[PDB]
DNA sequence: CAAACACACCAAACACAAGAGCTAATTGACTGGCCGTTATCGATGTATATATCTGACACGTGCCTGGAGACTAGGGAGTAATCCCCTTGGC
């Protein structure tokens, strides 16, 4: 899932590729059609 | 003019970002030099297989010696008569 080179993996993004959650058809669909913002996790701001 | 401290500004870092609880899955180093084992290539044979030449045995052909065949020449071996020497026989 590290969208970058192996040597500098930590410098690249994380979670870009995830394991498809095959727990129930609805979950599969939701997963295949999901988004994710690059903003840092748990940011103090609340506009985004 | 040089030195004391004070203020405003600029530049440089520190540490924090609730309590946790469960589950899943990606990473399982790598060229090179060198020593140490071992596999392979090579020589240096001696053992066995096959080919050439020599020796002994076998079948076959042969040159040579002696033997054998037909025919001949002509004389050696050989009937038929004869003599009478000599032997066997006698008193």
């Amino acid at each position: 899932g590290n969208w970058g080179d192996q040597k500098k993996a930590h410098q690249a993004r994380a979670g870009v590729s995830q394991v498809l959650n095959r727990l129930t058809f609805a979950s599969t669909l939701s997963h295949l059609r999901r988004l994710n913002s690059p903003i840092g996790r748990d940011g103090k701001l609340a506009k985004p």
